[PDB]
């Protein structure tokens, strides 16, 4: 290594305590100032803030020195509580980052389910708990003996190489555990984003509908040909993986044998397989309350066909945004879905009957539920899908930026404590002989980059977030602007 090397790394710390310091100060004030960014929901923000300030203070200002020193000065009780002090700021921010995961996920689903906002009761409450669970991971160990000087990054640490057992249990327990978590909560966000913004209520409407919905039905199955009964539609693509034409189509035989067979009515609408298609043409001929529609039909059609049937089955295998579902339960149409992903977002347990994917027993059993359901009953259902509908269309004119916000959070401390977990698991498989076998550039990039991430928060709330940019700019002018009589 050159002589630059060590000089650039002070720069890189240098940059670290300043704008950690001054910048997390700010965070905290903001909270306090802004009567927007002041929120219970907010706490975690605080917690977090406090978390990237304790390494600033003492910590950081002694591997700095280290750096010049080439070498530890300080003994080993500033070595101990050094390393200490780092273990609760890094395990503090991955849960506090969690805790915020968390916390935006619930925020969605209650804004959804109900008009009032939602407000963390218990947030002050979760953010305790945080510090027990990082106070619990870290207070081992000092008594261990994990917690050591090295010389190559100029400061005292976790050892990786000092015990495997305790270096993958950090990895899988304070890495992998909270990402997965994190990860599964902002794949929740976006999808409900999605199918906020992908819903119509300007088109999926019943105002459009001039009958009523009995009217409409016996009309519908008197163009195909067919009595009045309960009447069950699909619409999708024709294939064996994807959206389970097949599993449907096994379940109408099943049914066929049935004396409850005859108060059904089927309208099948798609193209692809011709296999498939010729199953579902071969069924058509055999019975006549089963019909076929090959050809493609207008939105105009679609949005009559769910103002007219009963039931839609939505029998995918894989489904991200069940926007079908929703469209369906628009104009009150109760659906028999899949419990998978989007469709187990959307239908709850009093908006539609759901399914076991890829058992076309599991699904003529639910069209027999279906089938023994009495008008009131049908008629509360519907209402419920309705109200379920314009929860979604309800969210549209809100502003999701903080969610964004949130999530360049965690993204870039994955990307900054990414390396340094790979390392780990690389020292942990073979102590002895791995430390060598790792590149020092590498080695010492990855806890540079970990430290770095220490005075990021401050920037990314600046650059992205409205109300902070704004706080910002006001407690710096008003600490700066003197007070005059003229
Ligand atoms: C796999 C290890 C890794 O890459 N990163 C965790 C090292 C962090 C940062 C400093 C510090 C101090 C004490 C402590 C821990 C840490 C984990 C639990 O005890």
């Amino acid at each position: 290594r050159p002589s630059w090397l060590a000089s650039a790394l002070a720069c890189v710390l240098i940059f670290t305590i300043v704008v950690d310091i001054l910048g997390n100060l700010l965070v905290i004030l903001s909270v306090y100032r802004n009567k927007k960014l002041r929120n219970a929901g907010n706490i975690f923000v605080v917690s977090l803030a406090v978390a990237n300030l304790v390494v600033a203070i003492y910590p950081y200002p002694l591997v700095l020195m280290s750096i010049f020193n080439n070498g530890w000065n300080f003994g080993y009780l500033h070595c101990q509580v050094s390393a200490f002090l780092m273990g609760l700021s890094v395990i503090g921010s991955i849960w506090n980052i969690t805790g915020i995961a968390i916390d935006r996920y619930l925020y969605i689903c209650h804004s959804l389910k109900y008009d009032k906002l939602y407000s963390s009761k218990n947030s002050l409450c979760y953010v305790l708990l945080i510090w027990l669970l990082t106070l619990a991971a870290v207070l081992p160990n000092l008594r261990a003996g994990t917690l050591q000087y090295d010389p190559r990054i100029y400061s005292c640490t976790f050892a990786q190489s000092v015990s495997s057992a305790y270096t993958i249990a950090v990895v899988v327990f304070h890495f992998l555990v909270p990402m997965i978590i994190v990860i599964f909560c902002y794949l929740r966000i976006w999808i409900l984003v999605l199918q906020v913004r992908g819903i119509d209520c300007s088109f999926w409407n019943e105002s459009y509908l001039t009958g009523s919905r009995d009217e409409r039905k016996k009309s519908l199955l008197s163009k195909f040909g067919m009595d009045e009964g309960v009447t069950f539609m699909f619409i999708g693509r024709f294939d064996r993986g994807q959206k389970g034409v097949d599993v449907l189509l096994k379940a109408i035989e099943i049914l066929s044998s049935k004396k409850e067979f005859q108060e059904m009515r089927f309208i099948i609408i798609g193209k692809g397989d011709p296999e498939l298609e010729g199953w579902a043409r071969s069924l058509e001929e055999k019975h006549g309350n089963v019909k076929v529609i090959t050809e493609m039909l207008s939105r105009e059609f679609v949005r009559e066909l769910y103002g007219s049937v009963d039931f839609v089955i939505i029998p995918s295998y894989f489904e991200p945004f069940g926007l079908v579902a929703l469209e369906a339960m628009c104009l009150g149409a109760i659906p028999i879905a899949s419990a998978v992903g989007g469709l187990r977002d959307i239908i709850t347990n009093e908006t539609g009957i759901l399914v076991k994917a890829g058992d076309p027993g599991e699904l003529a059993n639910a069209i027999l539920k279906a089938l023994e359901l009495s008008r009131s009953d049908l008629s509360k259902f519907r209402e419920n899908c309705k109200k379920r509908a314009m929860s979604f269309s309800k969210l549209k004119p809100q502003d999701f930026r903080n969610f964004v916000t949130m999530f360049v959070v965690f993204v870039l401390f994955a990307i900054c404590f990414a390396p340094l977990n790979f390392i780990g698991l690389a020292v942990a498989s073979d102590p002895a002989s791995m430390v060598p076998r790792i590149p020092e550039w590498l080695f010492v990039a990855s806890y540079y980059m970990a430290y770095f991430n220490s005075c990021l928060n401050p920037i990314i709330y600046g650059l992205l977030d409205q109300n902070f940019r704004k706080e910002y700019r006001r407690i710096i002018v008003s600490l700066c602007t003197a007070r005059v009589f003229f």
